[PDB]
């Protein structure tokens, strides 16, 4: 169901062999925000204060 929000969820996209990649770990985000990191955002590089 498109969240009341702009960014639906439909609007997520999917690739060929990105599918099963986003599909593992958007499900996450996407599940009620949509197709991009936020619930649990993955690691990133050591960023230098």
């Amino acid at each position: 169901m498109k969240n009341n929000k702009d960014m639906s969820l439909e609007e997520k996209n999917k690739q060929l062999e990105q599918q099963v990649t986003y599909l593992q770990a958007k499900v996450a985000y996407l599940e009620k925000l949509d197709a991009l990191i936020q619930s649990k955002k993955s690691p990133t590089k050591k960023k230098r204060k």
